[PDB]
């Protein structure tokens, strides 16, 4: 963490959180992230081809030149068939891919030929626009949730894929004319997180050459990367560590810093950390109230109103299941906020009501329960309120939503002085806590706020703010 | 309408509606659209400057060369001061600007130096991203509601504005390096509507030169323009008409077609036509029901559910004021639709609830009423339902919303067999109709649908579809 | 007015560019219209009526040509330039003078081939470049290149005429012309001739020089244009417009000289030709006997004179005469061997063989080459002029009349005798110029057997003629 | 194997490019390392240890140079090339042979100045181009240009060495080299010499030729490389790799010849020099008396021989001898006047003046110029060789020994007499080649007074030597 360009895990997270706080975060990904999913390294992929022309893949230092010689002796199609085959595998994305989908990353650039990165987004609520030819980059578009640039092409059109040496030589001339400037722009404006790459890749020199724009002293821009530290098992340990050090110091010239893991699992540990800490910006609200315990009806209505309002004032997104007695006034508070500050409500509120009569005339409970889980896994905090009706002392839905939040690792914030299932969750859950931050938030929220609502809503707001740091 | 490149008003509207139906619509605007707002033509703006160097503006055919000579004799600053002054005028946008803001135009390109085009959007709900230097075009951005390219610069930085001849010569070299490719892309991908321009502009040749990409036979792309037909008052009528004809036939080489008005007011007539016809894609729903007339509670709930559901199935956006008894189930129906087809609700529903307790502790009725009018002017249809409580035979809010819809020219669709204020509006309004399409929709909706809900919701859906053609 | 210059200032700076081979020429319609070609206004009159527009009312002839090409297809303008621009007209006196000057880089917007043939009407080997394929790579062999920016009449389908032919310039065709022109503009000093702010394509032409606006531009270029005339309506107004336009050009490093009649162009070029010709001298004579000198002394006087003429950077044209020319070769060969140079760089010979190569008369061809060779010289030095029994050698006297025909400064030497001395007795009485007379006096001074004094006299007389 | 060619095929196609002046040369480290420069592996050994890396373990020396430049600032490599590459080493025999060949365009990646000085070690005027400012515009004067793609040792701070020096190539610096190289590659036929697939910068170098992959490329280029050797480990494997690599080059229109020792390069260049030299001939002699001919007949025989030698496209080198050389000039002048050509294009003279220009001995300088001039000729023709009383003229016999020194094909004429006939009597007995003997027989045939038969004999003997 003093080798030039080296940074600590906390340094990495701090700067990444700046990029997230300013919507300047993008992702740059390579083969190192898809190989753990089940895809073949290029060495083995070229082993049999290498033997098919009379050369040993173990003897060749530059696999790019090897693919070129192969394309010459066995016609180009024979590499298309190699990529069409060994990269169209029916493989599931990794957990890293899902965590990347959950993050606020709108721009993705990748050199691998697989389609895992798109599927992680399609599985989440995001609908990517995957771009592979100049014709898609022309002009501008504002619509899609995210853009996935397939810089080195895609497995759906391998005859155009960037594989051989002359495919890199002809990059931008016969093909991909506009990729260069769009990539250089994203590199100078966004803060990028680099993942699936290694200095020992075969295509590395060609990949790094595109970043020549970052050598301009006027760059000022910083990007961050992750790679595996050299390991004792690796023979020539000290020598390869020196090589890797000089390789990172060379990398830092382009404004890229590096964090070093010891096994690739550690990558996920960071991504998850960033997902969880980001999820706490999105809160889940549960409850149902025919009666508002010690509060009068209008007082229990305006307490909810002023709580959702204050949560919007501090920049928090709300997910609610539009419960009886609760949802109308969560909406009312957020509408009061957005009307006060000429803001848009859909920027702050996502609802999950429970329909009565499916128009199609078919049960939708399965679909509804899945939608609910999809919304909840995007949340990081769960606040529970009331949970009572004339015949429900402990409303069922509230308890079901607590168990569901307990599954997704949400920080649970039951409110004791509301009664009902909310207080049942307080009485049960308070015995199952161990962390200082969570305990501090729980205590800060359930205070004896005199019944008075201003202090009552604040207590909860400060409990929320505590969990964000 | 047989001169090459000439088209009829109905032709123009048809093709424009294709571009709207495919989100491929953009706008290209010039000085001819801001002069009616109160700004000075360049001829008069250069009259005193022309005299300030010993030349008569009446004698000079090329005002661009005139601005160049002026910048030479009187230093460049003296033109900056000319633009800083005579273009920073505290002028209101025109009705054309507001109509353009109301349309689904996400990309705007303009050569004028004023800021009317941004203000028309800021007045509407849209928040434009005005781009003036390459640094803003680098990379990509997905966030903003619309992009306003100031191709020839802006009055906020006149020292960089494109004015003189050498400012066109140095276009793209010392300044505006990326504007050329972004503009060419938008021209080859979007369908553009050209407005504030004339063949007699002084900067015309330079402006049209950028479109050389459209001369490639592989262009296939079509764009549309509007200009004033020559008028008897114009001396040399027949000769100038021949010149204008050949000018349009030359224009059509770049894939641009032309419609000819006789006075500029006619422009607005078309824009309005496109706004109104587009507004009918967005429906306003009004009502309030403690009791559901001849329907049981659950039956009146599921009727609303199945109506909003069917309206979402046919691709219509809903604006509702979350009324008593009505809003919960408008939301429920749209949520049923979006959950059935894994769609997002905010794409279909915009709400305007009426809060009870302002958290700030100040009356918000003024703000709420303005928000309501802003939402309603975006709608083209108004459907009224029920409008009754225990003490309200004719709910007040429903009548107030009818008078408000009557102000904004909405097609009013009251439902008779719901009773209440809805039926009061039917009984009063049906005497104030004159158009075939509106009358046909009103009759198609209020049919004797047996009380049965499937036919009842259809009746209304077909009444809506009728007004869209 | 900024950007205006004096005629003598113009000649001085242009001659500086000549001194460093940094001189190129940029030519336009103003040089081809006087030869017999039709102005564009008239050339487009009948077409203009052919679409319903009047050339008298249309100020923008480029857009007019576009409209015509639109209604009547491209072919009909391919046929138009093929017609009234394919006239096989002889180049003007300006063209021949430019051929005589050391201009190796020619750029032109004209569609005719006048300047190319004017160069062909000489010892020059022009290489006309009109397509990118010719600009590719590098080549040094050809004597000069004529760059045709706006195409040529042999391929009018590619000519740059209409507006969109300018719009598509450099993208579909003529891709390399842009950067190569900018290079020549940033390295050479260019002389602009056939152009006026009132041309129809001016706005389009001037855009190509935008590189000269870079403040890092040290290069200066020069142009010649027609001054406004009282008869011209709005006289003072057009004088003001032209004044401000001249100040506008200077942004590109272009200066302007103003003529009152187009003849002045020829007067300047002619002047520059004359003053350039004096760097290369013609020598005449023949010595069967070495008068006033012993044989060896008359041989080495010639040898040591040609050597010093080469040392002072003057090119020699000689007819390899017996006894006079014979040793000029040896003297210049001694120079080039002394200074590791090549002989043809300093000596051009004009011999007369004894036997035709394979049976053909050569007298006419020889004299034609001779007259053209003398038109390349600016000074004519005469020496000896005697044969077996001819006190006044035959060729030398006619060569005096021939140098007098081509306006060469005649510098005969008296103390050599023969036809040279008869020409001396004639020329000293048939002159009126102070500089010429002063140089002649500096040349015919003498110490006698001391030959260095003679060689000095002659060399210093030459330098006097070059001031 | 595709892209391999025969030695005679190589010579034939290269001589086609020579016949059209379309020949250029592309040179690399393989020609400068044998002269005395250090391979890069060793040059980077001490630096490699200076950062903790072994050149024996690092396969990518470009990335290695980058790492070193990163830890130790750029200056320390500026100093490195300044040191072990600034050795003032003499050019090799290959360099001198390339100087003797008609190669006007030279492109090289080397940082030394061997090829430039080898050209300076001749009559050549090299113009070394290393910065964009020199490529701007156009110029035809200089005798040849040496393009230094990767910089020069005089400005190592700009040299292309590290990886990022290749990345920043054409963007910050050397902006115009890319398009000008592509032009020369698409128009000229280039001969590649000092390169191998095992070079460290090869991947980077080959990318510049991507334009040659355009299917519209008709141009063919040629290279020479070292064949694999049995001693080399993995012999058959390296033969397979090199085979596939040779087939890879042909995509760029590049063909390959394979040597077994680097000497073969010199053998090919030498061969091409010899066969090119025979297009230019040296003539010796002097005729105080015109043996076997009347005076006028011996004059016009020489005249009409030089004329026909010019007609058949052969350049003449003559020492302007009295009676022999004197009329060569007249004959070639008649030719150039007949065919509107310039004399120095066909005739190069080597005179010997009577009096030093201003008092300096010239014998040594004259003979040095002479030996270099004869090394430019491939055939030596001897004629007459007599003086006032010298049956065997002095200069001519030594010139026979001199042509024998430089390996010229000696073609003396018997029926002229003098030293020429003594050389004829010596040479006919001192030869062994069939072609040389056949041409000599074709030359010394005779009809006699009929001079056309004599001129034929000689010209046809020349053409026999050029087959």
């Amino acid at each position: 963490f003093i080798i030039k360009g080296e940074v600590s895990r906390k340094d990495l997270i701090r700067e990444i959180e700046k990029a997230i706080k300013s919507d300047e975060l993008g992702a740059f990904i390579g083969a190192g992230l898809s190989i753990p999913a089940g895809f073949c390294s290029w060495k083995e992929l070229l082993r049999e081809p290498a033997e098919e022309i009379g050369l040993d893949v173990e003897k060749e230092s530059d696999l790019v030149n090897l693919a070129q010689y192969y394309s010459n002796s066995k016609k180009r199609t024979s590499i298309d068939d190699l990529i069409k085959g060994q990269f169209s595998q029916l493989v599931k994305p990794t957990e890293n891919h899902k965590l990347l989908s959950q993050l606020p990353i709108s721009t993705f650039w990748t050199t691998n030929y697989d389609k895992l990165i798109e599927k992680a987004l399609e599985n989440n609520m995001k609908k990517p626009y995957v771009k592979t030819k100049d014709e898609q980059l022309r002009g501008t578009n504002h619509n899609f949730d995210a853009i996935v640039y397939k810089l080195h092409g895609d497995v759906e059109t391998p005859e155009d894929a960037v594989i051989t040496r002359s495919d890199y030589e002809e990059f931008g001339y016969n093909k991909r004319k506009l990729f260069r400037e769009v990539l250089e722009g994203d590199l100078l404006t966004k803060t990028f997180l680099f993942l699936g790459f290694s200095f020992e890749d075969p295509n590395f020199n060609y990949v790094i050459g595109r970043l020549r724009v970052l050598l301009d002293e006027k760059n000022t821009r910083k990007h961050y990367c992750i790679m595996k530290r050299v390991q004792d098992a690796d023979e020539d340990y000290e020598y390869k560590k020196a090589r890797q050090e000089l390789q990172i110091e060379d990398l830092n010239r382009y404004g890229i810093f590096t964090y070093l893991v010891n096994k690739y699992d550690e990558i996920t540990e960071i991504l998850s950390t960033l997902v969880d800490r980001f999820r706490r910006k999105t809160i889940f609200i549960s409850g149902s109230a025919y009666s508002y315990s010690a509060y009068s009806q209008k007082t229990g209505e305006n307490f909810i109103h002023k709580l959702s309002f204050e949560l919007s004032k501090n920049g928090y997104h709300i997910v609610n299941g539009y419960g009886k007695g609760v949802g109308e006034f969560v909406l009312n508070g957020v509408a009061d906020y957005c009307l006060t500050h000429k803001s848009k409500i859909n920027d702050f509120l996502t609802l999950m009501p429970f329909p009565q009569n499916s128009s199609l005339g078919i049960d939708l409970d399965k679909l509804y329960k899945e939608n609910r889980e999809q919304m909840i896994e995007s949340c990081g905090i769960a606040i529970f309120l009331f949970g009572n009706k004339e015949a429900e002392d402990i409303a069922s839905g509230v308890m079901d939503e607590y168990e569901l939040s307990k599954k997704h690792g949400l920080v649970c914030l039951p409110i004791e002085y509301t009664g009902g299932a909310s207080k049942e969750i307080y009485d049960q859950t308070t015995q199952e806590i161990s962390d200082k931050n969570t305990i501090s938030a729980i205590e800060q929220a359930n205070k004896q706020c005199d019944g008075d609502i201003d202090m009552s809503v604040k207590n909860i707001v400060q409990a929320v703010k505590i969990l964000n740091k």
